[PDB]
């Protein structure tokens, strides 16, 4: 079932699937606010940020086709990756998150995530949590804390951490319904196709082993990047968390 | 003005003008034309089973941005390998680079968008310094190494053992290089693309051409189709440097 | 204790604290020819009956002094790690000699070769079901876990688990003792070279979460590496798991 | 030859051949305050006036009894490299120390080290114009030149060129020595430590095509790094160049 290059008739070499996917990963969150006024120019036409709620995370997911269940035994690469985001609250007629800034360590979720509005580049991301058989630290509870961090081009993104200070639930993040998306393929000539469409994006949502706790954030800045877009900002939260969900094919909205 | 995710008044690719300098390893091989066919989209004839392996080292700029290696040296600067087949679009002879890795995603979100075809991989080229006193540079009994590998499997190695000074005899050009600009739907409502589009570089310059003993090595990887390539004989080596200017590719039909 | 050596010590690779790590883990046993795995080991180790172990790992490490450096320095903090290890013995005291191994974070390179361990840097993956994941869930029955390690372009060797049962200490072939060669050598006739065995001991240990499969090990090759050594196997079982240990350095044995 | 040792010797990071390098370096110059660059240098280098240099290179080295082993194994005949150097003096022997050092292959990791080069593992980019780019031509005036360094996801520092003129030996500023410190710590009292003082010198040496111009430099900072030493400094000049040099084992001066 695969549907993009490399295209060839068994699909083998093709980066993602025409199928639905399931996804578990873990969390590290910030909630911030800035200035609405500045995030809704980074928004596509037709979404209304929100009080200027944004959402900085970082987090180790793990994705799986239903065309190819098995696959980890013989690709495990293709199987795991990291992701970094600053994600602006915002609505449409119903309320979801734009994920403007996205930076991913494997180009098969660049892609996927582009087919579905998702805007993404590539960087190097870590989370790091304390392991639970680490005997220094033990996992999670009071006193652990997260950290994470992202780069591009020899560039610091962001870092984000936190300090836990107790067991949390879904109190302890704000939970929005929707994902909008920008399904965006301009055309580099006049005479090229392109694709420019407001989409909306998962089922089967799990959340849990989630911990709240004191967090903290630090912008950094690139010559490719936007990153002061979100410089004024006032820290409202941390949480760390487990979450898993399934999605297929996001729906075109205009 | 940059004309890509993320759009803001931070783009991956500008709507410009681009220019290129690079070092190349290429080897030429010859397959079977039917399993090459299997590789082209519609519209696009296998020649003889001409195919071309490289690897090569490239320095690209934007006219929007001539000194951006200034501040951002690599956003100007990436490796890549490919496997391509010579064919023909009516009776007007190309590639079709079926099959790209590259190591900087600005580089493949701009492939795509002129119908390149690329993955992310990890992608180097070496060639002998100049300066080292060792070796020297090219010249006769110079050797010339390509690697390429993505999710821990190797896909490809070349090299060269430079045997002469060479020229554009050395070569094997075709004027058109052809791609398929595609962008699917995951989603019956998402609207497709599906179209081939033709590059024209403008300005090209090729150089310092040698000629030599060539090697390849195909691996094999299970999110792969390298085995299309693998029945091969191998026909000749060049390591070469050249310089072109490329805008967008234009569209030739839809598929 | 390492460079970069300035008067705070914050630059430094590697100091003298102690550490604690936790870790996920693939591991594939097998049996090799005890004669060509003998010329592997340095002098004093005696192979056992041939048995090797492959393993990769997901590792998190941290250090008693910095326990909450992870908050700032996340890089710091997690590397993962490939190997191929020697069942072998000094007298009659049981261990492994981890002859290849491979790692993604140097500060784990230099504290390995400190203490004897031979590590490289490479790619490394090892890809595990996450929990939540509603297609598969986590590590049950039929559950498949792999691992790959790579460098310079060259694919080291693959390793994958298709989980058949729980399982528990008994599938895992612990020998104590992880040998070492601390070996420092001259590039110049006037430098000071190192060379000696070492043999470190867990000082805490900890297994658990443990599931048994069907095992397979595919050996790459590369014109930089060995791994012929380890090619004409008996492939023996195939296990993954959770490890928790502490280890400070290791205790000299002889001159070499 | 070191680990991994095996009878062949051909998975060994490093041998103790002489080799050869070529490169492209792109150096910036600057002053700090000598007071806080003499508590980088080890025992035994006296700092000169504060002279430092900051450079970024892409490196080709060669071993001279393994000619054309990039042939087959590419990756281990290139690397790239960023340092901070301190001008300093052994007696009145005029050298630099290279205090920090981050390099993008372990190979060269190590066999610094063995010379007594501070190294760590970074991510590491030179960019100048490819002479056959339409766009920008080559090296000229008008011409920039760009690198970068990072670690742990934290930018290292970054340097620039914006080339003015052709230029010469005299916009170098060559010292004849570097000076290494050889130090290969105990991690556990029984084992056998190393500190020494040592000497590299050139057997061979050119640069050439040489370019001055404007130059800029940005030090980043890391929490594992100590950056902050070089931070308070005046630019002197900026260079971009090409090198080629044989050097083999450092010759040990004196133990520390």
């Amino acid at each position: 079932a695969g549907a993009t290059h490399f295209l060839t008739p068994t699909g083998q070499a093709s980066l993602v699937d025409d199928a639905l996917y399931g996804w578990g990963a873990d969390m590290l969150t910030v909630y911030l606010r800035c200035d609405p006024a500045r995030l809704q120019a980074l928004l596509p036409a037709g979404l209304k940020v929100a009080d200027g709620l944004c959402m900085a995370y970082v987090g180790a997911f793990q994705s799986t086709s239903e065309d190819q269940p098995a696959a980890m035994l013989r690709n495990p690469a293709g199987a795991v990756y990291n992701e970094a985001a600053l994600s602006i609250a915002c609505t449409h007629g119903r309320q979801g998150y734009f994920p403007a800034f996205v930076w991913v360590d494997k180009e098969w979720s660049l892609i996927r995530g582009w087919l579905n509005g998702y805007p993404k580049k590539i960087g190097a991301i870590t989370l790091a949590r304390p392991h639970p058989y680490n005997p220094v630290t033990g996992g999670l509870r009071e006193g652990a804390v997260v950290g994470g961090i992202c780069a591009r081009h020899g560039f610091t993104l962001f870092r984000l951490g936190l300090t836990v200070t107790r067991a949390g639930d879904a109190g302890d993040l704000r939970s929005r319904p929707a994902t909008f998306g920008h399904r965006h393929w301009p055309a580099l000539h006049p005479t090229q196709t392109p694709v420019s469409e407001l989409v909306e994006v998962r089922s089967d949502l799990r959340v849990g082993d989630i911990w709240a706790g004191e967090p903290f954030i630090e912008l950094g800045s690139a010559p490719d990047e936007a990153l002061e877009c979100f410089a004024d900002h006032e820290v409202l939260a941390g949480v760390t968390y487990s979450y898993g969900f399934r999605i297929g094919g996001a729906t075109r909205l205009e």
